């Protein structure tokens, strides 16, 4: 087969030395890398950007006729990556050389046959500034019909975070927005935890970390990416290749989702970004 999918919680990527290089969640699926070699117990696969092997034990192969396989498509505004069969993310311009409604694929969401997208929030170094301010900031909850937040108003702590720890307040609002639904998800209300710190795959809900109240989230939340992240030299959101989604998330498109709402928030605050 050209694709598989995992089947456990979580499978690593291995080198070819047999070195763990990152892991992907379930359902996730891989392509068949048909330029190296695989074997009866080894597959050579590609993922968000990555190439390396999987064990088989790990995987079942798909028949795209029938199964789910991620694709892209231009509705002929924005490029869509459809990374489940029910939802879609926006993480680019329509491209003149796009046919709208067609499918396209791609093994890191960069490189397709007859063109290249720049997804400059994907690669952007998050220890710079947002140029939005704290009230542009608070204003998206509104321009994107974000209700019962509890990151509501909360524009001068997200900069604060930004001012002391210099790490990006547009992607720590994206981040939060993303991974918390918006300060929404049962771990954000019980636990002031916005950004899945120490969620882990296996029991998110019971492994994710506790802080005290919304500000202590959001700047202790800040602290543990500062310290465990960015000062460890991962600089930016990335894919499975490099940046912080190698070890942040399971998820191959986490990245790729924290810069799609940069996108959108940065779109409707009028592009200072
Ligand atoms: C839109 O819904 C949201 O989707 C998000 C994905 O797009 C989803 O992300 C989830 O978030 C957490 C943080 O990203 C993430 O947790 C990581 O889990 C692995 C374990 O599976 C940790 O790695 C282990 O770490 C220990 C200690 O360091 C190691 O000993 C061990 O070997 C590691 N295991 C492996 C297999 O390598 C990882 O820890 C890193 C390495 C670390 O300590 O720095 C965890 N990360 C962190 C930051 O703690 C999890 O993978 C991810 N889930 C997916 C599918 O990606 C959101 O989840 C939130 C948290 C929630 O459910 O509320 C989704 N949000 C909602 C509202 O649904
Ligand atoms: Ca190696």
């Amino acid at each position: 087969a050209a694709y598989y999918q995992v089947v456990p919680v979580t499978a690593n990527v291995y080198d070819s030395d047999g070195e763990k290089l990152s892991y992907i969640s379930q359902g996730s699926v891989v392509w068949l890398d048909k330029d190296r070699k695989s074997d009866d117990k080894r597959l050579a696969i590609t993922i968000s950007g990555l190439s390396g092997y999987m064990k088989t034990e790990d995987l079942q192969a798909l028949d795209a006729s029938k199964d789910f396989i991620p694709y892209y498509e231009s509705d002929g505004h924005r490029f869509y990556h459809y990374v489940a069969q029910n939802a879609s993310i926006p993480v680019a311009s329509h491209l003149s050389d796009m046919e709208v409604g067609k499918k396209y694929y791609s093994a890191d969401g960069l490189h397709f046959d007859g063109f290249k997208l720049e997804n400059p929030f994907l690669f952007k170094d998050l220890t710079e500034a947002t140029n939005y301010s704290a009230e542009e900031l608070d204003k998206v909850f509104s321009l994107l019909n974000i209700n019962n937040s509890l990151l509501e108003n909360k524009g001068a702590t997200f900069k604060e975070a930004e001012e002391h720890y210099h790490i990006n307040a547009l992607y720590l609002l994206a981040h939060s927005a993303l991974e918390s639904n918006w300060g929404r998800s049962k771990i954000a209300k019980d636990k002031n935890n916005f950004f899945g710190i120490t969620a882990y795959d296996t029991t998110p809900y019971l492994s994710a970390k506790t802080f005290d109240d919304v500000d202590k989230g959001i700047l202790g939340a800040t602290k543990w990416i500062k310290e465990n992240y960015i000062d460890r030299g991962r600089t930016f959101l990335g894919n499975k290749a490099s940046g912080m989604n190698v070890e942040y998330a399971s998820d191959p498109y986490w990245g790729e989702k924290i810069a799609s709402v940069m996108m959108k928030i940065n779109e409707k605050l009028g592009g200072k970004d």
